């Protein structure tokens, strides 16, 4: 990622929201921005509220979606504009339909530009549109998910990240992060009752791509093994790079 300290940058709490719909994104001394979504096959939508934290009114309130070049064309975001004016204390929402074209990397960007006692006030965070939003789990017998992995013929549909936790490896929270990423949750898969294993389908307008995950926590090394194979290269990558940041 970007180098440099990242606070107060657009991204400061962008991980926060992988594994997770609903919370604040962004809160300034101004402006509170916070998120709730909600997806289903390669769609979604987000609410996005933006709440004025003074007792003064806000003037030509204006949140503009940017999807960088290639993103435009693999993810689709409408929305209707949000009156300008903003009251102090209040709280405006904006809904952003997303419909997911194909597989994508970059996340758009959430521009806010207003006037506050005269002044102009800017604002650019990441908005945590990710591809595993788009997941639909799927549950299997243990000899389905054995028949699937072992499908795999082209070496780059599988991707290994074997990296050092950077939080504590508490088993709930890490359950509750599989299930919160998107793929299906399966037991009495892996042998070995501590690992983890998860399945789903990624949904795009032009493609439906198969995912197999394997997580292996080693405790006492305080590391963790993720192996990714999926039906297209791009997306075994992506989806290690983004689960990979949350453990």
């Amino acid at each position: 990622g970007s180098p440099g300290i990242r606070l107060g940058s657009s991204e400061d709490n962008f991980a926060r929201f992988v594994c997770k719909n609903n919370g604040v994104l962004f809160e300034n001394q101004l402006l509170q921005i916070g998120l709730k979504s909600e997806f289903r096959q390669n769609l979604g939508r987000m609410f996005i509220f933006y709440g004025n934290k003074t007792s003064t009114q806000f003037l030509n309130f204006t949140p503009t979606l940017i999807c960088a070049d290639d993103l435009q064309t693999n993810l689709n975001l409408q929305t209707k504009p949000v009156d300008p004016t903003v009251d102090g204390g209040a709280q405006v929402q904006q809904v952003v339909n997303i419909e997911c074209i194909s597989d994508f990397t970059e996340a758009p960007v959430l521009n806010i530009q207003f006037r506050y006692g005269g002044t102009f006030q800017n604002v650019s965070v990441k908005l945590p549109i990710t591809l595993n939003k788009f997941f639909q789990p799927t549950e299997m017998a243990s000899q389905d998910f054995f028949q699937r992995w072992k499908q795999l013929s082209n070496p780059q549909q599988e991707v290994q990240n074997i990296f050092k936790a950077k939080h504590p490896m508490d088993t709930e929270i890490t359950k509750a992060k599989i299930i919160g990423f998107g793929s299906a949750l399966l037991e009495e898969v892996d042998p070995n009752p501590a690992n983890f294993v998860g399945a789903g389908i990624i949904h795009t307008k032009t493609t439906q791509i198969g995912c197999l995950l394997r997580l292996e926590p080693n405790l006492q090394a305080q590391m963790y093994r993720l192996t990714l194979r999926t039906s297209k290269d791009t997306v075994s990558q992506r989806l290690c790079e983004l689960l990979s940041e949350q453990f």
